[PDB]
């Protein structure tokens, strides 16, 4: 198939599998890169580097311990142990977002993600690659020079709703009251296995709901680009509604075990109140879906 200063303040960190050989079709390894620097650095840049011929996907997170010590591992085993930020997610004929002009991930220091992990899915394997080692992976820009705007991941994850057996439709809602300062979206990802039909994400406000993304969550799954930025404020609702279908299915299936329903919504803040992480697992306000779009219904 290390360490690259740039200039004073800037430096460049490649994270690349170490020549690894996925055996097989649709396998996902993972690896980790700590960080080199002890004091806070900002991430203001991605290049990716995989090989067009047999990677489907690659997601960068930062996580302060990962799931495995060695040079490489599966990720069933897990990506890390504690809370994986999603910083990056690049997919093959898949728009990569590039961060705006003066937005950075916080990392380092006190709060911020002391390792990255790579997750490089494979999907297509020829079996006359039994012995081929494969360096794919992610360029990152660090800066140490402090970033106006931090970007930052509100995960919104529907932590019970069943899918009775056979239903053709499924609803799925989580909604949480906003009261941070104001946080700017301006990519999100949706997550789900198989049964989702559509991921919707709102901003509500005095009852008028703003669209923040929709998507199937079969196409691949990269952030998408917000294409005009929603600004959520104090005392605002952020709710999300999660399509499924029971139709084909024995038994009752969760939403552990069995289904996800996973909205990620990437956002940035100014520097001096920004936080880097949010999370929703609950449903405060379910009469409200009643009065949803009907968008939010329409498949893909
Ligand atoms: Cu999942
Ligand atoms: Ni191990």
């Amino acid at each position: 198939c290390p360490v690259t200063p740039l200039d004073a303040s800037d430096f460049a960190l490649d994270i690349r599998m170490p020549g690894v050989t996925p055996k097989e079709s649709d396998t996902y390894f993972c690896m980790s890169m700590r960080l080199p620097v002890d004091e806070e650095a900002f991430v203001i840049d991605f290049k990716p580097r995989a090989s067009m011929d047999t990677v489907h996907a690659m997601l960068l997170f930062g996580c302060n311990m990962p799931s495995s010590t060695g040079s490489y591992w599966f990720c069933d085993e897990g990506t890390c142990t504690d809370k994986a930020n999603i910083l990056y997610a690049w997919a093959r004929n898949a728009p990569p977002t590039r961060l705006p002009k003066g937005v950075g991930f916080r990392v380092g220091g006190e709060t911020g993600s002391k390792y990255f992990v790579l997750q490089v899915h494979y999907g297509d394997i020829s079996a006359f690659r039994d012995n081929h080692k494969d360096c794919s992976g992610v360029s990152v820009h660090l800066t140490r020079v402090p970033q106006p705007l931090i970007a930052g991941m509100y995960l919104m994850m529907s932590v019970d709703t069943v899918i009775p057996p056979g239903e053709k439709v499924v609803n799925a809602d989580i909604s949480c009251q906003y009261k941070m300062y104001p946080m700017h979206v301006f990519a999100y990802r949706v997550h789900t296995h198989h049964l989702g039909k559509v991921v919707s994400g709102y901003r509500v406000r005095n009852g008028q709901w703003t669209l923040i993304g929709r998507q199937n969550p079969q196409l691949p799954q990269a952030f998408y680009p917000v294409e005009h930025p929603v600004d959520v404020t104090f005392g605002d609702i952020l709710a999300a509604r999660c399509v499924f279908t029971g139709e084909g299915r024995t038994e009752a299936t969760h939403i552990s075990s069995d289904e996800m329903c996973n909205l990620y919504i990437m956002y940035y803040m100014e520097a001096k109140y920004a936080l880097s992480f949010m999370t929703c697992t609950k449903n405060v306000a379910p009469d409200m879906f009643r009065t949803i779009p009907a968008e939010a219904n329409i498949p893909i």
